[PDB]
């Protein structure tokens, strides 16, 4: 199987983000219609805890056709209930999660595969820990913490390196590797991507476990169009 492409769609203040903003709505769909196989879509406010667009997402989920992936402060009971209740395939829970680790493994249980685990990877001093985008605080050591989820049954990983996040300087190619190396689950990686070449590169890795490449601003900086993202992978 092909590498899994995701655009991005990131909602702030009830427009997406892209520094210009437009309508969310219009944006994923203009992405099914380029022949999106899913669409990533993120509440930034909820993120950062500062605020909610909920209904906004709702409408988006219920006028696309394709797999919505629901990402953006999804922490607990409340922000779960919400973000399942849109009819999204998938919903992406945050690093921030993991502070309540239990609550993880439970929920993990209760919804299988629709519930991927956000790693939200910072490297400090060599060592990969995990402090989620728009968290405050450190949220752990990656390879702890990857084990333990991998034992409580997740199904899928989504994996950024918080320094290439939004960047165009390249994905981490040794993380990509180091995680899906690590663990049978279905890896996503998400951000830096700034060429096809990436993608590229990116696929080479399918084979050990990451189906999927989630890719925002090398899109909407025109860097390449999805059909031409969907023909290089293939
Ligand atoms: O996706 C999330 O859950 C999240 C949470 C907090 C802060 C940012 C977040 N993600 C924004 C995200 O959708 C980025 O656009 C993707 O990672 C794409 O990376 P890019 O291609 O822009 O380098
Ligand atoms: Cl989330
Ligand atoms: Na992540
Ligand atoms: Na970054
Ligand atoms: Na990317």
């Amino acid at each position: 199987m092909p590498l899994i492409l995701l655009p991005a769609v990131d909602v702030v203040e009830g427009r997406a983000v892209r520094t210009e903003y437009g309508s969310a709505v219009d944006a994923a769909l203009g992405w099914q219609r380029d022949g999106a196989e899913w669409i990533h879509l993120v509440d930034l406010d909820a993120a950062f805890g500062r605020g909610s667009n909920h209904e906004l997402l709702a409408e988006v989920v219920g006028k696309l056709d394709v797999q919505v992936e629901l990402s953006g402060g999804i922490r607990d009971d409340e922000s779960l209930a919400a973000a399942l209740a849109t009819g999204c395939a998938r919903v992406n829970v945050g690093t921030a999660a993991l502070e309540n680790p239990q609550w993880c493994a439970r929920v993990i249980g209760e919804h299988g595969d629709q519930v991927a685990v956000g790693l939200d990877v910072q490297i400090i001093d060599g060592e990969h820990r995990l402090r989620g985008r728009g968290w405050e605080t450190d949220g752990g050591d990656l390879w702890d913490v990857l084990e333990r989820l991998d034992s409580e049954g997740c199904s899928r990983f989504v994996v950024t390196d918080i320094t290439k996040d939004g960047t165009l300087g390249g994905p981490n190619l040794d993380l990509l590797a180091g995680v899906a190396d690590r663990t049978d689950a279905p890896v996503i990686a998400s951000g830096g991507v700034s060429s096809l070449d990436d993608l590229r590169a990116i696929a080479t890795l399918t084979h050990r476990g990451v189906e999927g490449a989630i890719v925002g601003k090398a899109l909407y900086a025109r860097r390449f169009t999805l059909p031409q993202a969907l023909a290089a992978v293939r």
